[PDB]
């Protein structure tokens, strides 16, 4: 095993998650198996109880682990799949050494953080970096660990510890750490004193960087380079100058132009794994794909315009797999994508009461979409606002996507004003209150990947046709609630068809409505299947429909 | 759009890990600072909120006093330090409004004056302007006064020489096209001979055309050598400092190690008729700062003077030129000292304040008032 | 936002007082003329449309001659004036377009040449360009056989003296702006 340590800086929120993904995907362009772990320094099991307000959208897995925003990016880049013990976090592993001290497994020894939570963190490093990833029963090649924080903070104290007996526990050239740095720009000079500091803060924590990566808001002049060189016991090829650019699919081809694989190859001794003339074939047909996606993003200038309809749009890393799944299908249509992020509850008419500049704006962009989407959310707040989106869409034939709450609030938009029962209701939101026309009910979250299978009378569907007409579809869940089967047949002989369902048939979990160019609601989240040269099909569908151009994707798709 | 806290977390660590508290963080940061961030710092340092002081980046240093001020930050300190167990008079607590009120009103004066006016500034290494500082500051100040808001052309005098139009043609255009520009030029009183031939130019160009120029140290220098070459008619004489072993007859430049630190300047009697005699006060003595090794030359000197490029002012052995004037041009002065180093926010340097004013117009005006 | 015709009606009754008919109306405008335009000027002149000519503001005049040609007159004024019965030899129909092809080389030389060149014209009375039109179109003819883009900077003379920066300094500082941005000085 090889392993890859990113790590620290002189502020959070950096980029390591950035550069330890194109690291990867990098690295997977030699014919390298690559696995990642994330490490969390916070105390929480998992992202399952905490709210997008901080750290983003929590990331759903096949095993139903609710985990860190940053596994999600490992999945996208590199193309594997990850458990929940592939995030690390400071809760998981206290916890395990509690537990395995109550049961007596240290055989009455006094339980220290050195060695034995420290050793404990090198135990699941090793036991997790062999785990397989890939469509492919290989253990892995390379490990990438990020580590989340700050270097110097307590919190970080025993990884960077346990990462400093790792570098020795394992031997040296099957280790490498990649350091990411600030450099400020004051009065147009580029400043290495914060750069410097935390140079001092690895030695006087025992690890000593490989590379170094600046980010910085300009290009690096040589005499910076030179000097971070100085101070740093490194060469001149061993600061990257990684500046801030518009778009994070070029940041491989940043690190490519700069040797960054070249050095890490006799820096990690990479030649010397085993590996086929086939899996050297595979690692360039990924480099000339990704060559190719970055130029179709270069070049392509026709705009595609899609309302992302929640709350908090503010925060758009709340919605992080969703915004990439809109871009990869972007990609793939070869149009610039514009997401217009719509509050739902400033659609609400009693926000003209409020403030008449957010009412006017929301529907403004609501208006100028060529698309819709209804993401996804969390908490049952916006619902009245997004009910006037999915009716906006039906009335006025604009392609729709409805996921999880948009399957939902699609079909209690459909009940209220194409059956017309105009109460009906989103259970979540007025339990006690017990009115007759429940569209949501409750069938304990039904969590991770599960089997969703089509209905028989569905092959004129687009959403059908979306997936290949494959007879089963495999996507992740994160619900509680399901439509009520007892309206399913009333919606159905209205032409609100449940095109896909569980295999027992008492969950509803696709539908198209008759007739409309694209009006699809899926109740599992098609982000998290989403990757960078394969875009979720319920997205492409969407982008695909407000481009025009549906029917010749869906002809690609049929070959 | 975030505001991040931790570097400035490590440098409260470094503080007390080499046993020092602070009792103000100031912060620097390209926006206002959130009142969130505020409470963040007040966290991690065992401080008040009213302890963080938010200096973000203004476009004028003469507003961060009044920035500080708004921030409570006298005070802060007038609690921490017991400053008013400080004994003083009602006589120095009037004083100290007085300069006060001298700040808001040339603060506002700096906000609500709207006409430009536009210096060439002359020299070598023009790029890094700090190697200017109190020229720059001077300038200010002499712009403060005449309520106009400055524009520094900054011209790098190698670029103004024709050879210059072979190695690259935009610097040599861009160059012209600033001296062209300019309203007034200052030659600074730069170090090293290398961009002398350019500064002859720009001398010349000032004196042939009637343009406002201040020559400072080197600028009494270049102007002389200019003088000599072109109104007298030798044309090679020349600063000794690049030339020495050459022993060419025509020495403008001549040794009499360094002449360091504040002098007297003495005015020549024949002198009440010049813009600089009547700029500082027509006072009998100047009292400046020197740094020059080199005089013009004495012999040169009632040759020069027969031309009408009179030499104002000396040292009190009258050996040493220090200030002149050339007759009938609107202002053509320069200084061997440096009058930069003399010049405060609220009574700019004579010299400068004469330049600029000679730039605006109203230099009578401005005489008049000096003359009060 | 209206073309109006009734300026050129009142033009074509002046001709036929006076005893004229026009072969071609060559109509001078802001804009293209509208074919709507164009339909009502071949009303109420007794012409077809193929005998307007839309002449609208263009930046160059080297182009006109090609506006006419793609605009038929040449092939109306051959019919009209039956030009294809004067004697000509093979040698003087190859000259034609030797003249013809050389107009839409220098014309396209025009067009896609970008790099500029400033001349300073130093002289009086200089907000007159026309008192000037043989120096202008010779610094023309010049710049289009160097495919460099002529700036023209014209320059007052008396505004260089320095006299000038007594009266009205703003005069003074932009000649001397001007005559230290040229490339060449006439
Ligand atoms: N080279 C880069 N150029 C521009 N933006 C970048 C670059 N690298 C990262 N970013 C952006 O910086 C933000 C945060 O980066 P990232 O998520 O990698 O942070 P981090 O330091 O790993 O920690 P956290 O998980 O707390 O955000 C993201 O919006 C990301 O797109
Ligand atoms: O105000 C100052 C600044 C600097 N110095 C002295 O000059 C040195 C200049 O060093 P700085 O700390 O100014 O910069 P640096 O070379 O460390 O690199 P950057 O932060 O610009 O990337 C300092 O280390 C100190 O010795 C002062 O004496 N006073
Ligand atoms: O990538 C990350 C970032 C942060 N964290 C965890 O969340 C905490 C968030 O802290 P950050 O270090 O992200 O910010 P901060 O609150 O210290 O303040 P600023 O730098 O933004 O001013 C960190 O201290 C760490 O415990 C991670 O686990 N991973
Ligand atoms: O104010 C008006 C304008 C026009 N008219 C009547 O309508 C007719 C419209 O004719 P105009 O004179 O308005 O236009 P036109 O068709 O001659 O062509 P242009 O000048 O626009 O190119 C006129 O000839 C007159 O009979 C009025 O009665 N009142
Ligand atoms: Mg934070
Ligand atoms: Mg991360
Ligand atoms: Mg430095
Ligand atoms: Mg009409």
């Amino acid at each position: 095993m090889k392993y890859v340590v990113v790590s620290g800086g002189v502020i959070s929120g950096i980029g390591k998650g950035v550069l330890a993904s194109s690291t990867g995907m990098l690295l997977k362009t030699l014919g390298l198996k690559v696995t990642s772990i994330k490490i969390d320094p916070y105390m929480n099991i998992d992202a399952g109880t905490m709210s997008p307000l901080e750290h983003g959208e929590c990331f759903v897995l096949d095993d139903g682990g609710e985990t860190d925003l940053d596994l999600g990016n490992y999945e996208r880049y590199l193309g594997i799949t990850l458990s929940r013990d592939h995030n690390i976090t400071t809760g998981k592993i206290y916890s395990h050494v509690i537990s395995r001290e109550r049961r007596g497994d240290y055989l009455g020894k006094t339980v220290q953080i050195v060695p034995h939570l420290t050793n404990a963190i090198q135990d699941w490093i090793q036991r997790v970096s062999k785990i397989p990833v890939d469509d492919t029963g290989l253990e892995p090649d390379v490990c990438i660990i990020e580590l989340g924080g700050t270097v110097g903070d307590i919190e970080s104290a025993p990884f960077v510890e346990a990462l400093r007996q790792f570098q020795f526990e394992v031997g040296r050239e099957n280790f490498a750490l990649i350091h990411v740095s600030l450099v400020p720009v004051i009065h147009g000079e580029q400043k290495t004193k914060p750069t410097q500091a935390a140079i001092k803060d690895l030695r006087s924590l025992g690890l000593i960087p490989d590379m170094i990566a600046c980010r910085c808001s300009e290009e690096l002049n040589r005499s910076t380079i030179d000097k971070i060189a100085m101070f740093c016991h490194v060469g001149p090829e061993q600061v990257v100058n990684v500046h801030d650019v518009n778009s994070t699919y070029h940041v491989p081809l940043l690190l490519l132009k700069q040797h960054m694989i070249d050095y890490l190859h006799s820096r990690l001794k990479l030649g010397e794994v085993p590996l086929t003339l086939e899996d050297k074939e595979r690692g360039s047909q990924l480099l000339t794909n990704w060559e190719n996606m970055t130029k179709n993003l270069d070049d392509s200038d026709d705009v595609v315009k899609i309302a992302l309809v929640g709350k908090y749009t503010n925060l758009k890393d709340s919605y992080l797999s969703v915004t990439k799944s809109l871009e990869h299908a972007s990609m793939k249509c070869r149009r610039q994508l514009e997401i217009l992020w719509v509050e739902a509850s400033n659609l609400e008419p009693e926000t003209q009461e409020v403030d008449k500049n957010k009412f006017h704006d929301s529907w403004n962009k609501l208006s100028s979409a060529d698309g819709i989407l209804v993401p996804g959310g969390f908490g049952t707040r916006g619902i009245e606002g997004m009910i006037l989106a999915a009716k906006w869409a039906r009335e006025s034939g604009v392609p729709f996507l409805g996921v999880c709450l948009g399957l939902q609030v699609a079909a209690i938009e459909f009940a209220r004003n194409v059956i017309g029962r105009p109460n009906s209701s989103s259970t979540e939101f007025l339990d006690e209150t017990l009115l007759a026309p429940e569209d949501q009910v409750v069938i304990t979250m039904r969590l991770g990947l599960r089997p969703t299978i089509f209905q028989p009378n569905s092959e004129w569907s687009n959403i059908r046709k979306l997936y290949g007409e494959v007879n089963e579809v495999h996507e992740r869940h994160r619900h509680r609630y399901e439509i009520n089967p007892k309206i399913v047949n009333d919606m159905e002989s209205r032409g609100f068809i449940f095109v896909g369902k569980d295999e027992t048939g008492q969950r509803c979990e696709i539908f198209e409505l008759k007739g409309h160019p694209y009006y699809v609601g899926t109740q599992y989240h098609p982000e998290y299947t989403s990757k960078v040269l394969e875009p979720s099909r319920p997205f492409w569908g969407l982008v695909a429909a407000a481009s025009g151009t549906l029917g010749e994707v869906i002809k690609d798709i049929n070959l």
